[PDB]
């Protein structure tokens, strides 16, 4: 029904254009799954996006899809404001997503008005399908994962890191490759319904 959409590259990196579009944050709550960064072996921006959200007095709320309950899984999804994915892996984020049944959940948040925000990984499962992505986030960390199908939010692909160093070449031999749509570290999609804009901060 809703569809209440914040994408980037890097969070940390596109702060002003979130506070853009969405005001009065203080003391709203965030889901603040960093799933896809638990099998990555480099990964400053989970922190660095986690304290970004809290200096703009947002209350930042843990939930890690691939060791909590269901139960946890539920009542965190429907108690806070806002729904919050970190980068990383994206096949092992689907992977542990679709195992517990969570994606059906956040998909339902999502069409009640729950803000998503989804920062690279977390942007490219908004996608039909993640196979695109596979020579920037590695299979073998997800074992299980047997259908790249996605969240399917939208008709169209997020490439993150777009023409960014240190994936220039990876980027660009995917869009020769492959409804594309190329985001940088400092641009973001604003998705409110129907309406997409992209915002770049320079």
């Amino acid at each position: 029904a809703m569809k209440n959409l914040f994408l980037t590259s890097s969070f940390k990196d596109v702060v002003p254009l979130f506070t853009e579009f969405e005001s009065n944050l203080q003391g709203k709550t965030v889901t603040f799954i960093p799933t896809a960064s638990t099998v990555e072996e480099v990964t400053f921006y989970v922190e660095a996006g986690k304290k970004a959200l809290e200096s703009l007095g947002l209350l930042v709320e843990e939930l890690d899809i691939a060791t909590e309950s269901l139960g946890e899984i539920t009542t965190k999804l429907r108690k806070n404001d806002f729904i919050y994915v970190t980068g990383g892996n994206t096949f092992f984020l689907l992977q542990e997503l679709k195992r517990t049944g969570a994606d059906k959940l956040i998909l339902e948040e999502i069409a009640a008005g729950k803000l998503y925000i989804g920062e690279s990984a977390g942007a490219v499962i908004t996608s039909p399908n993640i196979a695109y992505i596979q020579t920037m986030d590695s299979t073998k960390k997800a074992v299980n994962l047997t259908n790249y199908d996605a969240l399917n939010l939208v008709d169209f692909s997020t490439l993150p890191h777009y023409n960014n160093t240190p994936f220039k070449e990876i980027t660009q031999k995917i869009v020769t490759e492959y409804q594309i749509y190329p985001i940088s570290n400092h641009e973001a999609i604003f998705i409110r319904g129907k309406e997409v804009i992209t915002k770049r901060l320079s």
